[PDB]
């Protein structure tokens, strides 16, 4: 009686969300890249199940959750492994090849990316425009890597994989470059929360703009299994820290997320490239000695700030409410 | 495209039905619980000829009972009359409670699935004194031995929201009823075997009331194999008018449609005390047994007034729109 899915709460409001995105895209003439004007700002955030009984929350978490991938996640100790912070959830995200651009999304809209809007940008910016500084910072990752198997093809088959053309599923699949594009369309920072953290964990930062022209909270995803998903803040969830950490535990020390696509001085400076683009606060943990407290850097996570006009959630929770009183 | 029209805005769906028990006004001197400003509300639907037929078809699947269509067309029970705009069904649950599902969908575009109407119905059958609806029943049942007592209990004990199909059936005098409660005729086109060759079919006024309190455009249902839908005016241009024909082809001649649960005093000025309660019209129509044409009586239809506000149909056609563009 619920709805089976999200969008299924108010088909209607979808297609407007849907519909007013390509209009907010602006499109400078002289190379600059294209970029939202507005809607980048939006967050959103998940609704609280627990006052309601468990029957009910299975419904609701069966329809809304990637119980899955939280698992997953969850188990391997790289999502929700710090007690400190709020926790965050899976949203269920159409697995088509498109669904980087799908939770990415919903992260911001509570929309999937089904008309293409997200994917078309990425592509338009890898063939419309030149592009010469993201195939630099891309060789220039590339080259890390310690050993190379035995490229002159490599750059122009991922942009033909940004196509909105078939293959398998419906879409190609995106990689670490396209997500770094990504963010610069949006001018907001895109962190991904992953096991290996097709190495995909990491941040990813808009530096093509300077600071003061982008969002400063960041979209936050979740991968596994080639799948991606937005990992979205629960709501009313104080008194936790609303922020996701900049490290993971590792083998007892605490290890750095990796930052995606940096030149040489860029990396000599990653903290205060850190501090420019996210909202960096230093907060303490527990230790593995139960007798120490460590300090570590996480970066604020947004308010919810989608109105209800464009927020599924929201109409989604009515129905909730609607329903509960029917079970009571 | 959603496969009902309920999927295209589930938010709205509810509002619509929160509204519905607020509208509903009790009183403490006997006279039966009404609605006080919802039952002037009507629904028309939206036209797929703009559309190219593969389109056309998944619109169809999704919104109208082609079934029940077909088979009221082919008896020549709807649809008959050239002067008058086409009447088009919907989907209804078919869950035993699909009476108040079809009334409903026919005023506020959607079903009673909140038991909002089936409730009221259950509530003044139980709660009220119902002499005369008794009264007029058993006039209407008697045009082996009987039980009036027994019977009435079971009526009564029908329209319950108890499981017996998820609830029991309900037969003309819930209808009646329910015609009272909402202060608007219900009018209900059935199937029917060829009189050469049922009795749900016809004219349900709200006699309880005088007409001046009376909203005065009917509710159109269909019936066929026991299941009812709302049958509702299809949107368009001129020049045919909307209305609902209040007799039927019989052969070479016409037959009226039964007016249900008359006294023997209003049967006598039927015709008188139809035209008190809707909008009588007289139609030419061609004629099959000498005669160019014959005049028959016929009842306005109201036009489309759900505001967009809480109308499924507004949401489901803008989402057709946005579809269709893209291809
Ligand atoms: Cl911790
Ligand atoms: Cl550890
Ligand atoms: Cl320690």
């Amino acid at each position: 009686v619920l709805p089976q899915a999200l969008y299924l709460s108010n088909m209607r409001k979808a297609v407007k969300i849907r519909e007013r995105t390509p209009e907010d895209i602006f499109k400078p003439t002289n190379g600059i890249i294209h970029h939202f004007k507005t809607m980048h700002r939006y967050t959103l955030e998940m609704f609280r199940t627990c006052q309601f009984c468990p029957q009910f929350r299975e419904i609701i978490h069966k329809a809304l959750i990637d119980r899955n991938i939280q698992a997953t996640l969850e188990s391997q100790k790289k999502l929700n492994w710090c007690r400190e912070v709020r926790k965050l959830v899976a949203l269920k995200t159409n697995g088509d090849g498109n669904c980087l651009m799908h939770a990415t999304s919903q992260y911001m809209w509570s929309v999937q990316d089904t008309d293409l809007v997200l994917r078309k940008a990425l592509f338009s910016t890898l063939k419309e425009t030149d592009t010469r500084n993201f195939k630099f910072r891309w060789q220039l990752e590339s080259l890390k890597s310690q050993e190379f198997v035995e490229w002159n093809d490599e750059w122009d088959n991922l942009i033909k994989m940004a196509s909105t053309d078939t293959p398998g599923l419906q879409y190609n699949s995106l990689e670490e470059i396209h997500i770094f594009v990504l963010c610069n369309i949006l001018r907001r920072p895109i962190i991904v929360i992953s096991d290996k953290m097709l190495k995909v964990g990491g941040i990813y930062l808009p530096l093509h703009w300077p600071a003061q022209e982008c969002y400063r909270y960041p979209i936050v995803l979740g991968y596994d299994s080639h799948h991606f998903v937005p990992l979205v803040t629960l709501k009313d969830s104080g008194p936790e820290i609303r922020a996701v950490p900049l490290v993971n535990r590792d083998r007892g020390r605490f290890e750095d997320l990796k930052v995606h696509f940096l030149t040489d001085p860029e990396n000599e400076m990653k903290e205060k490239l850190l501090k420019e683009y996210l909202m960096v606060i230093e907060i303490p943990v527990q230790g593995w000695d139960h007798g120490t407290t460590h300090l570590i850097n996480a970066a604020k996570l947004d308010e919810a700030n989608l109105p209800k006009e464009i927020n599924l959630v929201d109409d989604y929770f009515e129905l909730v409410q609607h329903e509960y009183k029917k079970w009571q």
